[PDB]
């Protein structure tokens, strides 16, 4: 009945958005670039219209990997995993969701990268990357409205 | 029915003038060669909407006219020219006259060839309605 009442499922769009944004996110330092790959995005996204207003609900687990380039030396390395277990309408509003970052091994190089860049700035930049999700979801929803009711 | 449709629905476009003019113009210009058609009355409604991502149409018409051979020959009615009539072109046409002249022509021409020609004339009505509505939208795209 929700579909007949105008709710639309945007899981494919949301998966694509989250993948695109994080796979293009680069954290640029003096001698290092942090980047991301291998994005699993699992969950749901939908919007309906109630009395002229968009009502949205989304929730995602985003699990991916982080890597780094020794910028001045032209070598890329695997770093570890990143898990955002609860990226949702509720957790986005307060921008307070967890980002759990792990290192692939116990080496000194990765500890330095994690401590110096990832644990604070890296998390900050990931959140900045994702912060417009709800606004972009709503714009996507508007074009679905166009597709169904305005395009001949 | 949904909040989405209530906000964004662009309305039920009415094409009464276009539909009446199309039926009238096409039937008035139809000859069987000589049998002609005159005195056209076209009564009804036609509409096109965009819903569910597609053009949706409906129409419902009575069409009345007279036929002449050249002399007044009589009258014709198409009682129900409607939305799904042109899928199979299997709507009724009533053709009506007591002389032997009018009888033979009715039996030898109007009954089969007359009705086939009338139906052929009108068979593209729905397709042409949809194309008219599309070009009515197109009108706004280069302005």
């Amino acid at each position: 009945n929700l579909y007949f009442q105008g709710e639309r499922n945007y899981n494919k769009w949301a998966e694509s958005y989250i993948k695109y944004n994080l796979s293009n996110l680069k954290i640029e330092k003096e001698d290092l670039t942090i980047y991301f790959d291998n994005l699993q995005v699992s969950g749901n996204a939908c919007v309906s219209i109630r009395k002229g207003k968009q009502i949205n609900s989304f929730e995602y687990i985003i699990k991916f990997e982080w890597l780094y380039s020794k910028k001045k030396e032209g070598k890329d390395y695997f770093g570890g995993s990143v898990e955002i277990p609860d990226f949702s309408t509720f957790s986005l509003e307060e921008n307070d969701y967890a980002i759990n970052i792990e290192r692939t091994d116990e080496s000194e190089n990765l500890r330095f990268i994690y401590d110096s860049i990832l644990k604070k700035e890296g998390k900050e930049k990931i959140k900045e990357c994702l912060k417009n999700f709800q606004e972009d979801l709503l714009k996507h929803d508007k074009n679905e409205s166009n597709k169904e009711l305005k395009i001949k």
